[PDB]
């Protein structure tokens, strides 16, 4: 695979050039907030096509992880742009939201989108590492659940599994590039890695919340 | 806080909380609710000793009172899936919900929804099977999330959310000790330690099923058996 022989700087490379723009809304908050999310969907689908490791598993495993992953990394790039903007939630530049607006429907994910936000401008998140995180979130939520228990299923898991260990090392050489002790990096991959399992937690509440891309995703792949 | 590696490791061992047993000779076969029954009774029990235990995790008595029952609120149904995952691992195909009640796939299905779930917890047990996860990684990864489940969902609130990072932060110290002695290269440390918390992401999906299940069929229960736990001799 192309994908594990990368260098830490390489995969930084390739995650910041598959980046997506950040759209605005049309010029009701469920239907703006349904329209910019239909529109950020098309482009998470032709991202992830970009994340290495993605386009070496097979269709059908490709859909899972992104049924998986959807809600999850539209949250994350949420929380990433409202970082700079407290006790706001940027869903696109002529759409900056606060915690009143939240009322409308949403309040509780808010507050807990917030809470996220701050986390990261706390730590100084940098967007090499949100980029990591992203392609974290993308191969590691679904990879728990294939439902499969074929030769070919167990050779997808094990290259997941190595993808990730790749996106480990390139978060460790971006730490120690930036100066930290080896203490320091652990640490801070640790924080890094915990701050997901608030991110599953805050996507599976939303979708509590709402009951959506079927597995519509097979056509869009 | 001011603990080594091997201290901290100690402390969480000593603190393991006891294996308890299922409500003896229940009528076999199993119905929908007589099966919801043992299990209800089984974590009502276990619930008063996780309680105990978390009093003994190292600065988790060092919050007040709210927040000591927000983490318990938030962790209580993860910390009792990881630890039925833990008694699993030795039982390919099975769950050991106790010594005495050992349930392989099919009797999930007594429950409606019930079978998902098992499947979830199945898996995570062959992935510490396949990890080789030790006692001393299991304890760690228990404390973690009684600490990490409740920390972002909690005012001058930053001094107790810093404190919690801390001891989360020492807990990260002490599992890379554990590794780092067990003789991993400095590589195979920072690759297990993301693989071990990458598996606290499905512990949490889990738990948020196991509840969206339920409710398709608390805070001051915790709190009295919080309170009741000073009264304790
Ligand atoms: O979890 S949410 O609050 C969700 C997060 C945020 O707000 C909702 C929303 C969204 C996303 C997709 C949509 O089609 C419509 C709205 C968000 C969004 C949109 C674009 C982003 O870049 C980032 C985030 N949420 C609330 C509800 F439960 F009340 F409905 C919800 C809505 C729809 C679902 O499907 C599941 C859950
Ligand atoms: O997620 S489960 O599968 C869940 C996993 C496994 O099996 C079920 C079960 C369990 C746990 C607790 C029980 O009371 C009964 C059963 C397990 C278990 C038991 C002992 C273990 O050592 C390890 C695991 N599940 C059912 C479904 F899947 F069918 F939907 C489910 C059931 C009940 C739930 O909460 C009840 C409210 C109680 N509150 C009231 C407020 C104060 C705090 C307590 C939540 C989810
Ligand atoms: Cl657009």
């Amino acid at each position: 695979s192309l994908a594990l022989s990368l260098t830490a700087d390489q995969m930084v490379s390739a995650l910041l050039d598959a980046e997506p723009p950040i759209l605005y809304s049309e010029y009701s908050m469920m239907g703006l907030l349904t329209n910019l999310a239909d529109r950020e969907l098309v482009h998470m689908i032709n991202w992830a096509k970009r994340v290495p490791g993605f386009v070496d598993l097979t269709s059908h495993d490709q859909v899972h992880l992104l049924e998986c992953a959807w809600l999850e990394i539209l949250m994350i790039g949420l929380v990433w742009r409202s970082m700079e903007h407290p006790g706001k939630l940027l869903f696109a530049p002529n759409l900056l939201l606060d915690r009143n607006q939240g009322k409308c429907v949403m309040v509780e994910i808010f507050d807990m989108l917030l809470a996220t936000s701050s986390r990261f401008r706390m730590m100084n998140l940098q967007g090499e590492e949100f980029v990591c995180l992203k392609s974290i979130i993308l191969l590691n939520s679904g990879v728990y659940t294939f439902l499969s228990s074929t030769l070919k299923s167990l050779e997808e898991k094990d290259h997941i599994h190595r993808v990730l260990d790749k996106i480990t090392d390139t978060l460790i050489h971006l730490m120690a590039k930036a100066g930290l002790t080896l203490q320091q990096q652990h640490q801070r991959l640790a924080q890094l890695l915990l701050i997901l399992s608030h991110i599953r937690h805050m996507s599976n509440k939303g979708m509590e919340h709402l009951y959506v891309p079927s597995y519509l995703l097979l056509e869009m792949l």
